[PDB]
């Protein structure tokens, strides 16, 4: 199966000047449970965000050029980034905001945390069409020392 998980903001923002505008140690503790022992898939510029590769995952990466790090595996197409994962059960796609939307009609399980955060940002989530998915899973959280803000976890299927 082809899941997408993903930290949204208001308004659905992901990113801002290739980075992340916020600092939520539980959503990446969250990210890690879920990706852990799974293939990863995503985009040149996200693979410049992280800045390094993922422990204990199969970390794959769209670009169109020939691939500059052995570390990881570059592909040139959707299709070649999945065969690429070969028979596993699950595949997780981490963005950004082009990946999403490209593997986004191929996906059958969405990973969301709803961060209550206002930023500016230059990239987005796609604009999926909510009758199409089921939340299962919901989990809220108040702000703590930790987490400046309040989040939610949400698992949705497609129907
Ligand atoms: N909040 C979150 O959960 C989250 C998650 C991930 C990323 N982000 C943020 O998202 C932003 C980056 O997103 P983005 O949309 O700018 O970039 P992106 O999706 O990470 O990367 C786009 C690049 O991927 C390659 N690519 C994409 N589709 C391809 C295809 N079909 N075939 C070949 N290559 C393909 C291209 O690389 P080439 O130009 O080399 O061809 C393209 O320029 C950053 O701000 C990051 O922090 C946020
Ligand atoms: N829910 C979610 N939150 C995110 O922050 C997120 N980020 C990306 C892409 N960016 C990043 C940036 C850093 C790390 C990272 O350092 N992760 C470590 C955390 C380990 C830990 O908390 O102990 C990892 O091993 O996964 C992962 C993805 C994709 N999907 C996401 N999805
Ligand atoms: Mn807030
Ligand atoms: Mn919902």
């Amino acid at each position: 199966m082809i899941s997408l998980i993903a930290a949204l903001a208001v308004d659905r923002v992901i990113g801002m000047e290739n980075a992340m505008p916020w600092n939520l140690p539980a959503d990446l503790a969250w990210f890690k449970r879920n990706t852990l022992n799974k293939p990863v898939i995503m985009g040149r510029h996200t693979w410049e965000s992280i800045g390094r590769p993922l422990p204990g995952r199969k970390n794959i990466i769209l670009s169109s050029q020939p691939g500059t790090d052995d570390r990881v595996t570059w592909v040139k197409s959707v299709d070649e980034a999945i065969a690429a994962c070969g028979d596993v059960p699950e595949i997780m796609v981490i963005g950004g905001g082009r990946v999403y939307e490209q593997f986004l009609p191929k996906a059958q399980k969405l990973y969301l945390t709803h961060i209550d955060a206002e930023v500016e940002g230059d990239t987005h989530f796609p604009d999926y069409e909510p009758d199409d998915w089921e939340s299962v899973f919901s989990e809220f959280h108040d702000a703590d020392a930790q987490n400046s803000h309040s989040y939610c976890f949400e698992i949705l299927e497609r129907r």
